[PDB]
DNA sequence: CATTAAGCAGTCCGCG
DNA sequence: GCGGACTGCTTAA
């Protein structure tokens, strides 16, 4: 097999590399790497090395990495560019692996771990590590085993061995319900003292050294706790055995009233699953406890136990260990679904970077571009200092706030990457400039054609049409990958709906799910077999379809994120290829494209409808247009349609057969106008929206820019079994909105869009009547808590103190002196509740860590003093008032002359 | 070592 | 009791 790296580090003049050899064996080597850098040289000097602008360079081979670094400094002092890859480990990987890396994940040791630490005096701080580590569960991906290290004797209590037999039993039978499928994979190791536990764990670690180290919150808790605990007991050099190169770096962060740290373990790639989830999941959660996320991702219930965690080991050691194990497993379950470790490996090896560098789009792209240029013997430019400078982005149309009955939307494929490719935007493809006209002059096709020779953006930039650019070349590769995966995702989505339709008529039989690949649209023969399946088999197939969709989503959305990341990197001062000419060439072109096509669509629809000057495009944001289809439906007459699906089919056909060709013609004209390299402005129909035929539903509404709701029947070619609400920007979509309020507002919208005003009024009446009965957590608002210290004046709110920070301060005073109340952590999220006048907390609100029950001591007082009136008005009524006024509806029956009668 | 546009909640201040 | 300037937070893209 071809060799591939596992980890790489620079330590002084040495590169330390862990890798898999040609026999599939894990190896380590230390290399005194001899890096090269480059300097511009005279034309008369024959060379094979050229910078990206074709200027000749001479190669400077250094005896060591420090010499190369020192030379960079001297060149800066002289005032001359020092070219080439200055991150030497990237150059080393590029030199060592001068081919496309084919890696074998089965050879890569992925470790998932979590530790338990009993602490009778508040949160056990990793930087202090003053309490015994009393449990470790460490899952090894190569062994496929959960290694459980259990401390039986501690200053905080002596306990009996954990029982695997009780652990397997149902919770309803006194057990812990450790999943049956991992019972046989547990290797249990009890210890009589902590020193022996930790010594054995370190020995184990040497035998099975993680390459990828993950788990929930490992970077901020488990890793620094284990490191510091071992340091305190055995000394720092023993602790450094956690690094296969025995080198660590301690990063101390000061927070005025916190002081925590992160430990870099050289030779290990730490990918904290919380960080992976935050980067790759495209959610924004009100809480990041493993309980909350596991519930969200897997629909599994919270791991329940009685009493505080500080007392769980002593009272119920059995459950304590079981919950440690299950916690480790739940991360594995989330990854089985989301596949973020797979993604990280794919991306890391594609770029030839340290795997943990997938968190940095700048590092990732720098490496991809360096490798691409190196293949052509080209030399990359030196990174330079740039002052931060704001620049213009996308265009967003101001919508007329209103209900909108029939809507069809259209969207440009992968806009910013497509602009890059169409225009040919790259650092080395810049051909010059032209004199800009006002943007509206381009939009309206009245400005002089910018160039008949070069490819242009309305920001004034010109690019070569007959040269390949490294940015377009490499962005195209990732786009094409993205496209493949999105295809699989959409196919799985369509397949899911086929199964959902068949679930309306399940067969009474004993059968099995069909062996199919959900990444491809089901054949007619598969569809025939599906219509004969049992509910059990259909539901299993739907689970598999949805899981395929999720896998596809992870793969496509994050490749989309990477390529969009390149467009944005051009506007980040730390990017080697920072250039606002290129960054704004993209965004300005996008503004033109959107407004150009708005014009073209208005012109076209007026033409086919026999009218003039009517506004069909009601809204647009960045690369999308929303077209009012009322006149289209009216042109034929609503009476002509047999059911909802009939008009949906009609509009689908209309968009594909009539509008899309007109849109394509419009964009081809724009491409000729800008004299672009390749036409890539592909705008396809996205949503078809409207009320159910015959209903009093309003179909859709806009309240303003980035704020709308649509009742959707078909999305990007997926014909839904049941209409789906597309709500953007409204409070239902915000993690700050109380959970039950999101729910109630969504039903309010559903009723508006599908059923009408009277249905809405009936629901509002009910929710207002029952509001006071909802669980307090379900009606609490949520906020991130930043700069708490800034507004903290002796436990009281300083000037301009934000509402949620005021709540936190109220909480801190309420829990003062109590050494077992959960402290609010800077930067993390809190639940927030308003408090009635004259409450014992002495302020208008309280806040506490999100995803948690408020501590028992003050829970009673919170519940008693909760301001339900304020809460309802602010979180529910006020947003709903916004939706209904825009939609020209009332959520409450208004008074009228009819009130004089008895109905 | 490392994208912009834009809406809403809230504080402060002004307001016989 | 609101509106304008301003900060903070969180979306859409
Ligand atoms: N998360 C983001 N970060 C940076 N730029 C973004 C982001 N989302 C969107 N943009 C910019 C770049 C996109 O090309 C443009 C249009 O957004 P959008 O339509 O969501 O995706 P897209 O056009 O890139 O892909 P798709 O093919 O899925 O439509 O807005
Ligand atoms: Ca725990
Ligand atoms: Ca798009
Ligand atoms: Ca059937
Ligand atoms: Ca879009
Ligand atoms: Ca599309």
């Amino acid at each position: 097999m071809k060799e591939f790296y596992l980890t790489v580090e620079q330590i002084g003049d040495s590169i330390f590399e862990r890798y898999i050899d040609s026999n599939g064996r894990e190896r380590t080597r230390e290399v005194e790497y001899k890096p090269s850098l480059f300097a511009h040289c005279p034309e008369s000097q024959a060379t094979k090395y050229f910078d990206i602008y074709g200027k000749p360079c001479t190669r400077k081979l250094f005896a060591n990495m420090r010499d190369a670094s020192q030379w960079i400094k001297r060149m800066e002092d002289i005032g001359l560019e020092a070219l080439g890859m200055d991150d030497f480990k990237l150059a080393y990987l590029s030199d060592t692996y001068n081919y496309e890396i084919k890696y074998d994940h089965t050879k890569i040791r992925v470790a998932n771990f979590d530790i338990e630490v009993t602490s009778p005096d508040g949160f056990p701080e990793p930087s202090q590590a003053k309490h015994p580590i009393d449990a470790i569960t460490h899952y090894d991906s190569i062994d496929d085993r959960f290694y459980v290290f259990d401390l039986l004797n501690s200053p905080y209590g002596n306990v009996e061995e954990w029982s695997i037999e009780i652990a397997a039993k149902l919770q309803e039978q006194g057990g812990d319900e450790v999943p049956s499928e991992i019972i046989d994979k547990i290797i249990y190791m009890p210890f009589d003292n902590e020193k022996e536990l930790l010594m054995e764990y370190l020995n184990f670690w040497q035998q099975k050294t993680p390459v990828i180290l993950t788990g929930w919150n490992v970077e901020s808790f488990a890793i620094p706790y284990v490191y510091n605990r071992i340091k305190n007991i055995f000394g720092e050099s023993t602790a450094k055995r956690l690094s296969p190169h025995r080198k660590t770096r301690v990063k101390v962060i000061e927070n005025m009233y916190g002081s925590r740290e992160i430990i870099t373990l050289f030779g290990i790639s730490v990918l904290d699953y919380i960080d992976l989830y935050k980067k790759f999941s495209f959610t924004n959660q009100p809480s990041y406890s493993l309980d909350y996320i596991s519930e969200f991702e897997l629909n599994v219930g919270k791991l329940k136990y009685d009493g505080p965690i500080s007392k769980l080991r002593e009272s119920n050691h059995q459950r304590y260990i079981s919950y440690n194990i299950i916690a480790v497993y739940r991360v594995l379950q989330i990854d089985a679904k989301r596949q973020f470790i797979n993604l990280s490996l794919d991306m890391g090896y594609y770029a030839k970077i340290q795997i943990q560098s997938v968190f940095s789009p700048i590092k990732t792209w720098d490496a991809i571009i360096f490798n691409s240029l190196k293949e052509q013997n080209k030399v990359i430019p030196q990174g330079r200092s740039h002052p931060v400078q704001p620049y213009p982005g996308a265009f967003v149309k101001e919508p007329i706030p209103n209900r909108y009955k029939y809507v069809m939307s259209f969207d440009l494929t992968s806009l910013y990457p497509s602009i890059i490719r169409q225009v040919n935007i790259s650092p080395e493809t810049i051909a010059g400039t032209f004199k800009v006209a006002p943007l509206h002059d381009y939009i309206n096709a009245v400005a002089e054609r910018p160039s008949d020779v070069y490819s242009c953006s309305p920001n004034g930039m010109m690019y070569y049409k007959d040269r390949d650019g490294v940015v377009p070349t490499e962005i195209t590769k990732v786009f094409n990958q993205r496209k493949e995966h999105k295809g699989y995702m959409l196919a799985a989505q369509r397949n899911g709906e086929i199964i959902k339709e068949a679930l309306h008529n399940p067969n009474l039989s004993v059968d099995e799910p069909l062996d199919v690949d959900y990444r491809f649209d089901f054949s007619d023969e598969i569809k025939e077999k599906i219509k004969k399946l049992s509910a059990k088999s259909l539901n299993e197939m739907l689970f598999r379809a949805q899981r395929t969709e999720v896998a596809g989503m992870t793969a496509q959305i994050n490749r989309k994120a990477l390529i969009n990341g390149l467009a944005g990197a051009l506007g980040n001062v730390w990017f080697r290829y920072y250039d606002l000419r290129n960054a704004t060439a993209i965004t300005t072109f996008g503004q033109m494209a959107l407004q150009w096509i708005e014009r073209k669509v208005n012109e076209y629809l007026n033409e086919v409808c026999g009218t003039e000057g009517e506004a069909f495009v009601l809204y647009g944001d960045t690369d999308s247009i929303y077209v009012s289809a009322d006149k289209i439906i009216d042109k034929v007459g609503e009476s002509k349609f047999r059911d909802t699906n009939h008009w949906v089919d009609f509009l689908d056909k209309f968009a594909r057969e009539r509008m899309e060709p007109a849109i394509d013609r419009g964009f081809r004209e724009m491409c000729e106008y800008m004299n672009n390299k390749q036409h890539l402005m592909f705008m396809d129909r996205e949503a078809i929206a409207g009320p159910p035929l015959g209903s009093k539903g309003i179909g859709g509404f806009w309240t303003g820019k980035k704020r709308y709701a649509l009742n959707v029947w078909d999305m990007e070619g997926t014909r839904y079994a049941e209409p789906k609400l597309k709500i953007m920007g409204l409070e239902t979509q915000k993690s700050s909105t109380p959970k039950a309020v999101q729910k109630a507002l969504k039903e309010c919208i559903r009723r508006m869009l599908q059923e009408g005003e009277e249905s809405l009024q009936e629901y509002f009446k009910e929710f207002e009547k029952e509001f006071r009965q909802l669980n307090y957590i379900s009606i609490a608002s949520v906020s991130s808590a930043n700069n708490i210290a800034k507004y903290d004046v002796g436990g009281f709110p300083g000037p301009k103190c934000p509402f949620h920070i005021r709540g936190i301060l109220t909480y801190n005073r309420a829990i003062k002196g109590n050494i077992d109340a959960p402290q609010v952590v800077e930067g993390e999220k809190v639940y927030v509740l308003p408090l009635r006048e004259g409450n014992p907390f002495g302020d208008k609100c309280i806040a506490w860590p999100s995803g948690t029950e408020i501590t028992d001591l003050i829970k009673d007082d919170v519940l008693h003093w909760m301001d339900y009136t304020v809460l309802l008005e602010k979180t529910f009524i006020k947003p709903l008032e916004g939706f209904t006024s825009a939609a020209k509806l009332d959520y409450e029956k208004k008074a009228s002359l009819f009130d004089m009668f008895d109905f």
